[PDB]
C-alpha cells in the first residue's frame, strides 16, 4: 500500500462519511447528494496533492522512527489521511470562492465550478462553504476522542483566517491604501508606491503560505502526537519562506508559462496585480522604463499587455529571481540544519518538501 | 445596567480584539483596519439582535436562580454577550453572502455590502468568509478555558452546516430534483409538485431554525452549564417549530409588506420561491386556477406577478394562515408545558422566545 493509494482510499471512505451523513440525518434527497458528489470531486480532485500528502508524509516519517502497534501506525495513517483531506478541501473553498471571486475562467482543463451550466454564482458560493464545513465536519467525527482535536481544530482556524486575510490583501494591492474606503469606488494606483518587496512578501505569506506549508506540516506533526519534536518558531519560519518561494515561481509563470501548459489563460499584469516581476522590474527600472510600465500596466489591452511583458524581458528578471533562489537556498538549509537539532526525522520531511518545491 | 446595553457595550470590546488582533498579529495597516470595521459595523448593526439577546435572556433566567459568586455572574453575562455575538456575526456572514447570491439590492435602508462603490462582489465575498471567521476567533479567545468550548464549537459547526444545507434546498427549491445536475442548466418546475407543505418544511428548518432558534436557545444553556437542566429533544422540536412559524410570518410579509415598510422590495413569485403562500394556494386550487398559476409564477413581468398576487387573495390564504397559527400555538404551549417538567426556568425562556415571534 502506497501512500498515495492509502490517502485516495480515504478520500472514498470520508465522501460516504459525509454523503450517508446528509441522508441520515440532514434529510437530503438522492438528486442533491448526487449534485454535492459532483461538486465534490469536481472541486477536490486533480494534480499531485501535495497538501494533503505533506501531511501523510510527515507522520509516516515519525513511524518510522516510533514505536507503535500495528494497528496505532494504521490509526495514524489514517488520521494523516483526514487530516490531509481537510487541508484539500480547504484548497476547494478557497478555489471555489476565488474563482468567483476573480471572475475565472478554467481550472484544471475544465470550466470553473461556477460555469458549470446547472451551478451558476448562485449555488457555488454556497458550494464553496459547503466544502469548508465539510473540513469541519470530518475533523469532528474522525477526532471525536483524539487528544490532538482541540489543537487541530485551532491551526486549522488560525490558518484559514490567515488565508482569507491574505486574500483581502491580494485583492486590494493594486489600490493605494490611503484610498480604500468602502464608500468610494476604488482607482488603480497611479504610482506603484506600494509595489515593495515587504509588501509582495505580506500578501504571499497570508494568502498562500499558512495553508500551503504550514497547515500540513504542523498536522502532520499534531497526528503523530509530535509536536515537542520541533521548535514551532523554527516550522513556521521555514513555512513562510518555502511559501514565499513557491509563490515567486507562480507569479514568474503566470506570466511566461504558455496558456495549456498552465492550465489557465494568466491575467497578473491585466489585473495589475502585485506579482513578483512587477516588485523586481520597479526595483531596478529607470526612469524612463517606470513612467513606460505606468502607461502599461492593469489594462486589459492586450497591446498593453505586450509592452510590459517587453520590459520585463529587457530588464533581465531572470538574474534577479536566480539570485532571489540562491538565497532561499541558504536560508532553507539553514533552517532544516536548526531543525535537526531537535528531530532529524522532522527535518527530512522538510527537506522532501523543499525539493518538491524547489527542483518542480 | 440593561441587559442590551451590556450587549452593545460588548460588541466595542469584541471589535477592539479583533481589530487589535489585525494590527499585532497579521500585519495589518491601518486602511485595511478601517475598512474591516466598517465593514463590521454595517454588516452586524441594526434591528432588536433577537438571535444574540436570546443568548443573554437564557442566561439571565437561569442567574436569577442560581447561586454564583458576583464575579462569576458577570463572567456568565460577559460570555452569553460573546456567544450572541458569534450569532449576529453568524447571521451577518449569511446576509452578505446570500444578498451577493441572489442579487440583492438593498438591506435595511442600506445598498446591501457588496453593493458599496469600493466593496464590489470580489471583496465581499471574502468579507462575509471573514465575518465567519471572526466568530471562530472570538470562541477561542474569549472561551479557551472553558469546559463548554468543546460542546459550544461542535453546536455552532453543526449549526452552520445545517444552514448551508438550508441554503441549498432553498436555492433548488424551484427545480425538479430529479432535473438537478451540475452539467445542465436548470429549468424551473412546470408541475409544481415538489411545492409540498414537507419539502417546504424541509427548507425552512434547515435554512433558518438551526441558527435562529435552536443556537441562541443551546447557547444560552451550554454557558449557563445547564444543558442538563433540559431535555434537548424538546428543545429541538420547539426550535423547529418557533422557527418555522417565523418563516411563514416572513414568507407572507415577503409578498404583502409594502416595500420601505418591509426594507427590501419582495421577490419570492418572480425567483419562482417556494413559500407558504405558493405552497397552501396549491393545496387549496381548482384545476383552472393551477393552470392560471402556472402560466403567471416565477415570471420577473409584473402584470404576471400581480396575477399570482390576485390568485392568492381570491384563496382566502389568510383562513389558512390563521388556522396554521392555532396549530402551532397549541404545540408550542404542550412543548412549553414539557420543558417545566425539567425546568421551569428554561421553559419561560422559551415562552418569551414565543411571544417575540408571535405578537410581532
Ligand atoms: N474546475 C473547478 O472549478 C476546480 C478545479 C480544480 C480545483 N481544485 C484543485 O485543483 C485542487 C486540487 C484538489 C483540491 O484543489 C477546484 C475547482
Ligand atoms: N519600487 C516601487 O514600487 C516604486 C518606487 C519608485 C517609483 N517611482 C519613481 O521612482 C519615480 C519618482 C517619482 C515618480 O516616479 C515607483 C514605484
Ligand atoms: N447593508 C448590508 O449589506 C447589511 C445590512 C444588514 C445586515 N445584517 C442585519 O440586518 C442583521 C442584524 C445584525 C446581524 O445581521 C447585513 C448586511
Ligand atoms: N400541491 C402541489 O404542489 C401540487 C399538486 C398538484 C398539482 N397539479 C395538479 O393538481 C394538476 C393535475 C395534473 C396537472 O396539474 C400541482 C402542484
Ligand atoms: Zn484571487
Ligand atoms: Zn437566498
Amino acid at each position: 500500500m502506497a501512500s498515495m493509494e492509502r490517502f485516495l482510499s480515504v478520500y472514498d471512505e470520508v465522501q460516504a462519511f459525509l454523503l450517508d451523513q446528509l441522508q441520515s440525518k440532514y434529510e437530503i434527497d438522492p438528486n442533491r447528494a448526487r449534485y454535492l458528489r459532483i461538486m465534490m470531486d469536481t472541486t477536490c480532485l486533480g494534480g499531485k496533492y501535495f497538501r494533503g500528502m505533506t501531511v501523510v508524509n510527515v507522520a509516516e516519517g515519525f513511524l518510522a522512527v516510533t514505536q507503535h502497534d500495528e494497528a496505532t501506525k494504521e490509526r495514524i495513517l489514517h488520521d494523516a489521511c483526514v487530516g490531509g483531506w481537510m487541508i484539500e478541501f480547504l484548497q476547494a473553498h478557497y478555489l471555489v470562492e476565488d474563482d468567483i471571486m476573480d471572475g475565472s475562467v478554467m481550472r484544471r482543463g475544465k470550466p470553473c465550478w461556477y460555469r458549470f451550466p446547472g451551478v451558476t454564482t448562485q449555488c457555488a458560493i454556497n458550494d464553496g462553504i459547503i466544502l469548508k464545513s465539510w473540513t469541519q465536519i470530518m475533523a469532528w467525527h474522525y477526532f471525536a476522542d483524539r487528544p490532538f482535536l482541540k489543537d487541530l481544530l485551532c491551526l486549522f482556524q488560525k490558518v484559514d483566517y490567515a488565508t482569507a486575510v491574505g486574500q483581502m490583501y491580494d485583492v486590494t494591492s493594486m489600490c493605494d491604501s490611503n484610498k480604500l474606503d468602502p464608500e468610494v469606488a476604488q482607482p488603480m494606483t497611479t504610482d506603484f508606491a506600494e509595489f515593495t518587496p515587504a509588501i509582495y512578501k505580506r500578501i504571499v505569506k497570508y494568502k498562500t503560505t499558512f495553508y500551503t506549508y504550514l497547515l500540513p506540516l504542523v498536522m502532520g506533526l499534531l497526528v503523530s502526537e509530535a509536536a515537542a519534536s520541533v521548535e514551532m518558531n523554527l516550522v513556521e519560519r521555514v513555512a513562510h519562506l518555502i511559501g514565499e518561494y513557491f509563490q515567486v515561481q507562480d507569479d514568474v509563470m503566470d506570466c511566461f508559462t504558455p496558456p495549456e501548459q498552465l492550465g489557465k489563460v494568466g491575467t497578473d499584469i491585466e489585473d495589475a496585480k502585485c506579482s513578483w516581476l512587477a516588485v523586481t522590474f520597479l526595483g531596478k527600472a529607470n526612469a524612463a522604463q517606470v513612467a513606460e510600465f505606468k502607461a502599461n500596466y492593469g489594462e486589459k489591452d492586450p497591446a498593453k499587455v505586450a509592452v510590459v511583458k517587453r520590459l520585463y524581458s529587457k530588464a533581465n528578471l531572470q538574474a534577479d529571481f536566480a539570485a532571489y533562489e540562491a538565497e532561499v537556498v541558504r536560508e532553507v538549509e539553514s533552517l532544516i540544519e536548526q531543525l535537526k537539532v531537535k528531530s532529524p526525522t522532522f527535518a527530512e520531511s522538510v527537506a522532501v518538501v523543499w525539493e518538491k518545491t524547489h527542483k518542480r
